[PDB]
């Protein structure tokens, strides 16, 4: 939540001047999770806007957002952007935003067709997503191991679709062009983030981890996962810091 | 070097239409004094240009080229873009080209202000350089061993200056502004390259390796360097194929 939080802010600084909102714009954010990043996003949108609808596949995250982060301008909804859109949303939106979400979506063409179908004419789309990452690579090392590999077979659906692609900016631009977008700008960025608390970090690994292993093996599984960061030598053992690289892709496009 | 070569193509193919030459262009190339990449330039170079001066730091490499290589519209000059230019070359060039070289240049600011000086008014520059790489990262693992650490003191200067920076596009753009370039476009790229046979890859690592070890220990040092690729798990032992990742930056700038 702190990696994506700073990336959210980083991305909206860099692209603030480039992102245009018509007067009284309907904005839809996808992947609002708990809504603490939805709120930061909201403080960066123009006052003029009519609606920020924030969406997540996670019904429990959407409920927490309603309880805590609601105001007269925002509403929340359970929505799978890989699934079929509800009729009343089709064509209603001036601006579509998705920060650090689309790397969780395996069906990229389907999802981008649904972004398109959501937008009114001259809609702008603004996305950020991971390709390569040192975090993912930690999981890839784990999956090689004789012990943990049998429980890590859904690995490709967890990794960014762009983890091992050459020129993912151009693969994305192609999908977008093909779906029917215009003014397609895809830009790749190399990011570095430094963790200062190794206890907090192990917690985030347990948090990001999607593989089910036997309960009795779970502490060992996580121990070996923490060893993969020592293997890549991205832990600094004296000063208790972990600094990890990840590639970001920023998408800006219009209907 | 097939890395450098396959970068050259993708670079110039993705940026050909955008790269502008005038009639009678005086063109300077900074890299290796192998006409290999000068040939692949020539397809993307317009036919009406007057001169191509292809320079390199390496005395032996120039001597060999002017001896053996033969395009009559091509000269070879020993030049160091980290050193102080000869007065005869200042102001004299309409296009500067350097593919996959500037990652070897620690004094980045000195080098871009030399590229600035070599141009005439309205001159254009085209650079590609490496930031983060699995190849670099392999050497970083080696550097951290008790046996080899001592022989690998000079890692800062061997690694790209951008190996571990967040957003090298912004760092490069700033230095370009500060030297006085205009219409500054810097794009980062996530690239992947697959070696088909691992003896050609052992070839390249001896190629790029700058550190001196005792001649009786050298086969042990490279063997241990090859092991780091099994540690990162970028070798597929079933096919004898190694896939690895490298971040690059493409600079397009006008004087
Ligand atoms: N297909 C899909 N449709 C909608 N939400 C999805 C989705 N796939 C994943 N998500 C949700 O998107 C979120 C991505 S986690 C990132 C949180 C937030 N976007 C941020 O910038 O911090 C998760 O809550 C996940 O449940």
């Amino acid at each position: 939540n702190d990696v994506t939080r700073i990336d959210a802010i980083e991305s909206l600084t860099e692209y603030g001047s480039k992102l245009k909102f018509k007067p009284k714009a309907k904005v839809i954010e996808v992947g609002c999770a708990d809504g603490s990043v939805s709120n930061i996003l909201f403080q960066h949108l123009p006052k003029d806007i009519e609606l920020l609808l924030s969406c997540d596949k996670n019904e429990k995250a959407v409920q927490f957002a309603k309880e805590h982060y609601k105001n007269n301008k925002t509403a929340y909804r359970v929505l799978d952007i890989e699934g079929d859109l509800p009729e009343d949303l089709k064509g209603k939106f001036d601006n579509f935003i998705s920060l650090m979400t689309f790397h969780w979506v395996p069906q990229q063409e389907k999802a981008f067709r649904n972004v398109y179908d959501l937008l009114a004419e001259d809609g702008e789309c603004f996305l950020t997503l991971k390709s390569y990452s040192h975090i993912y690579h930690m999981f890839v090392l784990q999956s090689k191991s004789r012990k943990w590999g049998p429980f890590m077979k859904n690995m490709k659906n967890f990794l960014s679709p762009y983890y091992d692609l050459s020129m993912p900016d151009q693969h994305i631009a192609k999908i977008l062009k093909n779906v029917g977008f215009k003014n397609i700008d895809v830009r790749s960025k190399q990011k570095m983030y430094t963790f200062k608390n190794l206890e907090k970090f192990r917690g985030l690994m347990i948090g990001v981890n999607p593989f089910k292993v036997p309960e009795n093996e779970f502490e060992n599984y996580i121990d070996d996962l923490m060893e993969t960061a020592r293997t890549l030598r991205i832990i600094d053992e004296e000063n208790g810091t972990l600094s990890f690289l990840f590639n970001m892709n920023i998408v800006h496009c219009t209907k």
